[PDB]
């Protein structure tokens, strides 16, 4: 049962769950990867690691996955939020030359990650290790393009870090144009690719019915986030979130804010199940009788497949994952799973 004020009926009737076989065993190799790589220390992973759920998360999304491929994702996104940690307190302790200097090794790394295996900051060493086995899968076109993609990501990542320490929060529109980059929605959209083995060409993954289902997925994801999050991100003086840019720059109360941002996710969700039939309408029409034209329709039906699963495993992550859950912290503002 989710409480009425984070409820979704539409999810819960519409968009039921669904698991990847290899769950358990990637449950268990991510919270090893995390322990190995010295992501997070050993006593925190024993503690807090299976709790987080950021196996669950994955395993709910890239349905149809190999099962390597499975584990890089999940891998990359188990480092990916604890770079989010790393980043907030980082933020929280004015480290900005540290910041620097990471931001800097990341890019780097992005575009050469064999060569950052063996790091000495074990966050780039881990970013690398899971870099290097998702560009593995598919041809270097794909690669590069994922590349592309993140840098992008870490550039937004540096703006946030502007405008905490300098206090400015976002516009409403100026944070929905940098949420679609430090949610990374287009990292994850890539990622549906070698999830189903597949480099989709431009022309199909530009189609407008693709992008938009692509896109609708990963805007519900962000605002849900912004939705559950809200709470800790309050207490832990975070500005970028949908609410908080509503009560700071159009007067909300944050009572009036959550109902507005609940509305923009509903609403994600119904204009999901539209562009989903012309998404679908589209795979069909790739399916034009040849080998290749059938490798593509079936590659776009998965993805659009799992752009709906997400739906499902970012609503119930939000309500499982320990990583919300600031009412049973001693410090509000320090989150007990990161290093502080
Ligand atoms: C903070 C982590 N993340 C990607 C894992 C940003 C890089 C946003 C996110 C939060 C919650 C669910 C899904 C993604
Ligand atoms: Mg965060
Ligand atoms: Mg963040
Ligand atoms: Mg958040």
């Amino acid at each position: 049962a989710v409480p009425p004020s984070l409820r979704l009926p539409v999810i819960e009737a519409a968009f039921p769950r669904q698991l990847h076989p290899y769950w358990p065993k990637l449950q268990e190799t991510t919270r090893t990867w995390l322990l190995e790589k010295r992501l997070m220390p050993a006593d925190k992973v024993e503690e807090y690691a299976d709790g987080l759920c950021y196996t669950d998360l994955m395993a709910g999304y890239y349905l149809g996955a190999p099962d390597e491929v499975l584990q890089a994702i999940a891998d990359y996104s188990a480092w990916s939020f604890v770079w989010d940690d790393r980043h907030d307190r980082d933020i929280v302790h004015g480290r900005a030359g540290a910041w620097r200097r990471l931001r800097g090794l990341l890019h780097t790394a992005l575009d050469s990650p064999g060569d950052h295996l063996h790091h000495e900051d074990t966050l780039v060493a881990g970013f690398a290790d899971s870099v290097r086995r998702l560009y593995a899968f598919l041809p270097a076109t794909w690669n590069a393009r994922f590349a592309r993609h993140f840098h992008t990501v870490i550039e937004a990542y540096d703006r946030e870090f502007h405008n905490r320490t300098r206090g400015i929060v976002p516009g409403v529109e100026e944070y929905l144009e940098l949420r679609r980059l430090t949610f990374a929605h287009w990292i994850w959209t890539d990622l549906l690719e070698p999830s189903s083995g597949c480099e989709l060409p431009d022309a199909v993954r530009k189609h407008p019915a693709y992008r938009r289902a692509a896109l609708l997925s990963q805007e519900f994801a962000a605002w849900y986030n912004d939705l559950c999050s809200l709470p800790k991100e309050i207490a832990g003086d975070e500005v970028h979130n949908l609410g908080i840019s509503l009560i700071t720059h159009h007067s909300l109360t944050l009572e009036e804010a959550i109902g507005e941002v609940r509305r923009r996710v509903e609403e994600c969700i119904t204009e999901f199940l539209a562009v989903e039939r012309d998404a679908l309408r589209f795979a069909d029409e790739l399916a034009d009788g040849t080998v290749r034209g059938k490798e593509l329709s079936g590659a776009v039906r998965a993805n659009v497949g799992n752009m709906r699963n997400w739906f499902s495993s970012v609503y119930w992550f939000h309500h499982e994952s320990g990583r919300y859950m600031v009412d049973s912290w001693d410090d509000r503002s320090t989150p007990p799973y990161v290093n502080n």
